[PDB]
């Protein structure tokens, strides 16, 4: 759930998921339209696609557990859904971290109306 994902984001980026990544660009929020503004926004686009491929689950709501070994996130053994949701979240948190170098404040509080157009996964 948002709880676990937010924890990973803080651990990997040093930033609080909300509000640092909850209104970023076109995809880091609830929206999902248009061309991703940058690398960070693409991380969210990919995250949505990952979630979108878990139709048999409830990604944004389902709770799950994970741990850190050797300084890296390790999705622990749980239900199929729990494990997959965790991996989608892990990939995104790491993606945010790898791209902090281009994280731009100007994309925060980004209005959805500026994002239109269907972008296939
Ligand atoms: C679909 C989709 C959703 C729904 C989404 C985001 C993105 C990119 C998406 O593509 C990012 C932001 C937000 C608005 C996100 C995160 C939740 C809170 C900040 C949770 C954090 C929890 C903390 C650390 C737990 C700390 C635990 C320790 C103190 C033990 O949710």
């Amino acid at each position: 759930s948002l709880l676990e994902f937010g924890k990973m984001i803080l651990e990997e980026t040093g930033k609080l998921a909300i509000p640092s990544y909850s209104s970023y660009g076109c995809y880091c929020g609830w929206g999902g339209k248009g061309t991703p503004k940058d690398a960070t926004d693409r991380c969210c686009f990919v995250h949505d696609c990952c979630y979108g491929n878990l139709p048999d689950c409830n990604p944004k709501s389902d709770r799950y557990k994970y741990k850190r070994v050797n300084g890296a996130i390790v999705c622990e053994k749980g239900t199929s859904c729990e494990n997959r949701i965790c991996e989608c979240d892990k990939a995104a948190a790491i993606c945010f971290r790898q791209n902090l170098n281009t994280y731009s404040k100007k994309y925060m509080l980004y209005p959805d109306f500026l994002c239109k157009g269907e972008l296939k996964c």
